[PDB]
């Protein structure tokens, strides 16, 4: 009766979480946005594909979004804390409601939950890769690469998730818009290299099957040195590679939401409700397209599900 | 050989068209954005649910987006003209390519097409409705209504598409967050009024079945006068109503793209390709959720389809 009971607990203050909050304030619904401080693109030099914010800093985008909320609305609060548990209460005075705990054992109660905790990229363990990541090595040539147009050469690291001909081809064709000399690095995979040479060789694409021993990031620029197992090396203007990802936190497991084979949390059309009623997902954790515009739209629809359910629960009571 | 051959013809300079253009410039693809000048929300006082742009002018959003493109990139051009035809050429020197004609019979040729021409709202023909539309009468209580919180009363016009109990209930529950006294106007529909009174009466909702003869917009504010067929009248703080829509232009018909029962152009997952190869759709014309965040994400994915196909067509050639 005196304990705050929020309409929604939003786990994540990234693009998805902020977008959910922005829809909820319009309908006077209450929520807490939890943000542990690390966001997937925090190391990115800019944000792309989001209207008006191209080539602008991604942290400024988040800050602008939060201020754009707090400057007018007062039903959404922001908690800069690290959550370690979320549960649907199965007993006690607030049975049926959801509860989150932070690392100091503080509690928040809510009618609904939006999971917006994002994913983390699982980087290849090639010496130097981590230091080249987001400098010379890009996850998506729509989000990066334009600034490297006219490079002497550009690379595709066709390993792990990208270790298929179709993926290598797809990424090589993107890279070809930026440079006249595309090289596909297959990192010891001779079979893939042969297929690249057979299919794309006639089109001016290079296959390189030597194992990469070290990647060296140039400080000035995107350009890197690629050092091979044989002691030789070369310079490349940039490299595209798409690491596999993993959903962050223990929350999905704790709630028992169903996962998809692709790895993201299974969603119910159209409000992205999970298999646990009253729990929704938005952003990278909730689809195979882990991009910013998807995060925005998913946040809006997740908010929609919250609004519809919370409204009905309140106003259907005489 | 000397005639420009764009990678994509983007029909529409709204949220969807601009978002497509913003993705295409990142990959150096060429396009023309056609904009006849009228956009669906041009009469809206502000834009909602789009991060950083809440409570800001929707025209400023578009202008910022276009400038944010033209200030850095040079592969996308904007044509302020009215198109009257789009065709996939079945003969001549550019057989297989797409072509658009404007009202002055000027031509543009392209490898692909993004249909982003939007929809138009089909307003009820109640005397005064058109003048109250976007002033006191709102299409969506997420996009409007917050500013009317605390109104003495708020209305639901449960006619046409909203002439079902579930729709009336859904909208009435949204309105109830903004006012203590919600009235559902059924405009001569006694059966719906009775169901509203049976179900929602105990919850404090009012049903009003009298035919509305005239709606009068107060100039200062959202408040309106509702004049009934019996000569009596009342004041209401706002009204929510969702007109049916219609896709704009002859383009869908000219191309022969498949339509859905809901009315929007049928889409192929995930790049929103229509049933005509090389033609994509984004925005209100392409889904049942005719909202801004949907327009943004659809534009990005439509651009994705263009990029994938155009890249393959170019670089697969030895
Ligand atoms: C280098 C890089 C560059 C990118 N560039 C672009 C681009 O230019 N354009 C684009 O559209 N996309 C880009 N992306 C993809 C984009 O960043 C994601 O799609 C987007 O960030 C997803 O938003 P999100 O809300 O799902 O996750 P995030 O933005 O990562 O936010 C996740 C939130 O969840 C919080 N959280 C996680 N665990 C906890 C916990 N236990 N307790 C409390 N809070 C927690 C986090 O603190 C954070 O606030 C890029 C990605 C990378 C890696
Ligand atoms: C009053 C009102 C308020 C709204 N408020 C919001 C809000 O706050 N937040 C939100 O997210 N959504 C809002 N919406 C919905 C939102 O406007 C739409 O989702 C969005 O505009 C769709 O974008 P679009 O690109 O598909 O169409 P549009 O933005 O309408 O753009 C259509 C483009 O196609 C062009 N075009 C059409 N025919 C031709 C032709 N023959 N030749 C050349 N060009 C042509 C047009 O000139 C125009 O440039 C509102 C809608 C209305 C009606």
């Amino acid at each position: 009766s005196s304990i705050p009971l929020y309409d929604c607990l939003i786990i994540g203050g990234g693009i998805a979480g902020l977008s959910s909050a922005l829809s909820l304030v319009r309908t006077l619904h209450t929520a807490v946005v939890f943000d542990e401080g690390i966001h997937r693109n925090d190391q990115a030099p800019h944000l792309a594909t989001v209207p008006t914010w191209d080539s602008q800093d991604p942290k400024r985008f988040r800050d602008a979004a939060k201020l754009n909320i707090l400057s007018k609305y007062s039903t959404v609060e922001f908690a800069n804390v690290k959550l370690e548990k979320v549960n649907q209460l199965t007993d006690g005075p607030y049975k049926g409601y959801f509860c989150v705990w932070d690392t100091k054992q503080r509690q928040w109660l809510g009618r609904k939950v939006i999971l917006a905790m994002g994913v983390e990229d699982l980087l290849p363990t090639i010496d130097g890769f981590a230091e080249c990541w987001t400098k010379g090595i890009f996850h998506c040539l729509v989000h990066r690469g334009y600034e490297e147009r006219g490079s002497a050469s550009g690379g595709v690291l066709a390993i792990d998730g990208d270790a298929t001909f179709f993926a290598a081809r797809h990424l090589a064709f993107q890279a070809r818009n930026l440079t006249d000399h595309v090289v596909i690095y297959t990192h010891g995979n001779d079979e893939l290299a042969q297929e690249v040479e057979s299919q794309l060789g006639p089109c001016g694409f290079r296959a390189e099957s030597r194992r990469i021993e070290k990647l060296v990031q140039h400080p000035e620029r995107a350009q890197m040195e690629v050092h091979f197992e044989d002691g030789q090396s070369e310079t490349v203007g940039f490299i595209v590679h798409r690491p596999r990802t993993s959903i962050r936190g223990p929350f999905a497991e704790q709630l028992g939401v169903e996962m998809t084979p692709e790895g993201h949390i299974k969603t119910q059309f159209p409000f992205n409700e999970t298999t646990v009623s009253g729990v929704f997902v938005a952003g990278d954790a909730g689809s195979q397209f882990k991009i910013g515009t998807q995060a925005v739209v998913m946040g809006a629809f997740a908010a929609g599900g919250v609004q519809m359910q919370v409204n009905a629960e309140k106003w259907s009571q005489p």
